[PDB]
């Protein structure tokens, strides 16, 4: 675990201190479904990702590719047949917190 | 968010800490469903969180009053239709982080 809001901070973690303050809604947002989120602005959360980060370039190309990588890992997968929603997976976020 | 293993650590954490650790499935794993994991030895949950924080009388009786607490909270629900089982809510740990 990072500090939160530090350029420090994982992308996993990134979106869960996003996702924590409802007032992000308009581009990332809750679904429901336990740990099910959706980007309602990719664009804006790749942005905002760039920022933290100060990465030049960063885009959504890029940050749906980051997020392709979790699934390996087992801390995401994506939703089908939903636009832009992916979910969390517990198992492998209980062990990035240790 | 407490430093893993510390004496500080509050329930939710120290739960998620074991579950992290599959050698401890004996008396508490993962169920599979996402965030839903069951107490296989509910009294050696207890007497590890009553070493954890030193406390004396902890038991079962005192560890389910304190995982009811967590309903109000959003950060976990009691599974029904099974035993010993319980299931954390993503979206109020994604706070609890903070």
């Amino acid at each position: 675990i990072q500090r939160p809001g530090s350029g420090q901070i994982q992308l996993w973690q990134f979106l869960l201190e996003l996702l924590s303050d409802s007032s992000n809604s308009s581009c990332i947002t809750w679904e429901g479904t336990n740990g099910e989120f959706k980007m309602t602005d990719p664009d804006e959360v790749a942005r905002r990702w760039g920022e933290r980060k100060s990465k030049p370039n960063m885009n959504y190309d890029k940050l749906s590719r980051a997020l392709r990588y979790y699934y390996d890992k087992n801390i995401m997968t994506k939703v089908h047949g939903k636009r832009y929603a992916y979910k969390f997976d517990f198992h492998g976020i209980a062990q990035a917190l240790q």
